[PDB]
């Protein structure tokens, strides 16, 4: 037995973060060869941020207004220009660091690591998620801004998110490395609804069977549901409908368990029912839901 | 609000990791200047381990019988020597990559970021503590032998832990980078007692500060207590007795909040007595001991 929240080694990664300042505002960029990436809003002042046009404020700018350190290295901005949510700083040296990379757009309920940054200096490293509100619960203070989520496939740093915003209901949102929002979320201080979440119910599967490779057997019981008899059940504890593609990407699990996935979705089923009763399932008093069936069989397999 | 498990940037150790095998056992092993450090135990066959004469098993053992990979580069073992339960391979090559590094052992109750590795490539980081019982709950598989545990203070990497075994009864133990092992502890494949586990008190009153900064009060009551009383209810509940240099240690996290130490035990107590009645605390329904105060104040001040 053991299974913890595992994030990605983030070696590749730390040999890319930088210090953007403009003005009073100095937050993270990502420097991939000639080009460091940073939300836009590093161009506010706290006052613009209340209602930004950032085409006229990025007019009134100019190279130098582009403080970027990396480490002691100040970096020369030649150039300066705007995709979507993210400013690209062109400089005069391409990161000798750069790894092996590419930008994805991520779907709700995926999972990637976060390499939390302070001016330009890696923290931490953890493990997000998705939300299917297109919102991340994660840890972010006031100038962990630009700092990037990834994934790392076979050679390949597979980016996917760029930290960008608050939202007064203490969520965080962002953008791909593209500066295309993820939600319906601006990068604009007003009031804006994240709305409705949901529990990944695939993840929370994923995990169960987690929890039976590792020893955890108690809610196991002799019972099967059809996808139609569950998703009712799910429907009503906010959890996500399951689909036939869910089940498919559960198939492993079930064929190293020896247990049907509908089986499984028999054990949710109760547990959302009569809750825990007082016990723990990896050492957990609720429902997990930030493993994919991915992350389950990488950690349960090497 | 945001409070998430965050181990270190695993960028400085990734460098040092290798591939040690002897037989049909490779495990993983951590390379500083001319020296690779694995578990002795790389050199018993399964038959062995269940009795092993280090002594005896070493000197049969060849410079040539230790083959040791890092990414391609194949490094030439041109010694071989004991420390404790730790094997050093010297090898012709100091690692280029070696970061500025002591060696600690760390004291029950401390926290620590784990490197796991697989063949000597890392597979990911997360977040341990020291138990007071000197056991580690993680995540390592069969081949995740000699991965190591670390703090990053200034420049400097600490290595405090190499994980050496996993115990019938499914927890694991290890040594520091001298070979110690952590508590009563032996590398042979016997039956070996952790005995009683208690709750890191300190840590856990260090949690409901972060939950307290992070927005979350439910649990604040208008009582205090004395540190007699409060150790009273501790040894009914298996917490570790606290001290005064545990609230010593908590004073900044008082101040931050102004929520007296004694105060916050009181909120601890009733939580002990009467348990959570169905809420939780920073998104969770147990009371975490895996952040210490200096995690706690680490990451609410960046
Ligand atoms: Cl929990």
């Amino acid at each position: 037995s053991g299974f913890r929240k595992m994030a990605f080694p983030s070696g590749k990664v730390e040999g890319c973060m930088v210090q953007v300042t403009c003005g009073t505002t100095t937050l993270n960029g990502l420097w991939l060869d000639d080009v460091v990436y940073c939300p836009r809003h590093v161009i506010c002042t706290s006052e613009d941020m209340l209602n930004p046009n950032y085409e006229d404020l990025l007019i009134r700018k100019s190279n130098h207004n582009f403080l970027v350190q990396a480490g002691n290295v100040q970096l020369r901005v030649i150039g300066h220009s705007m995709q979507n949510c993210v400013l690209k700083l062109k400089v005069e040296t391409a990161n000798p660091k750069t790894p092996k990379y590419k930008f994805v757009r991520i779907q709700p309920g995926q999972t990637f690591s976060v390499l939390a940054c302070y001016n330009g200096s890696p923290s931490g490293v953890y493990q997000c998620a998705m939300r299917p509100n297109f919102t991340v619960k994660g840890s972010f203070l006031n100038g962990s801004c630009g700092s990037v989520g990834f994934n790392i496939d076979y050679d390949c740093v597979s980016f996917c998110y760029m930290h960008h915003m608050e939202l007064p209901t203490g969520v965080y949102a962002g953008t791909d490395l593209e500066g295309n929002f993820y939600g319906p979320f601006v990068d604009r201080q007003t009031a804006q609804a994240a709305g409705t979440d949901t529990t990944i119910t695939v993840n929370v599967l994923a995990w169960l069977y987690a929890a039976v490779i590792n020893g955890d057997r108690w809610f196991l019981n002799r019972f099967t549901t059809t996808l139609n008899d569950f998703n009712l059940v799910a429907m009503k504890y906010n959890y996500e409908p399951l689909t036939q593609d869910h089940v498919d990407i559960l198939g492993p699990l079930s064929a190293q368990t020896g247990i049907a996935v509908l089986d499984m979705c028999a054990s949710l089923k109760e547990l959302l029912q009569n809750g825990m009763n007082g016990r723990t399932i990896l050492g957990s008093a609720l429902l997990e839901d930030e493993f994919t069936p991915f992350d389950v069989v990488r950690q349960c397999s090497g």
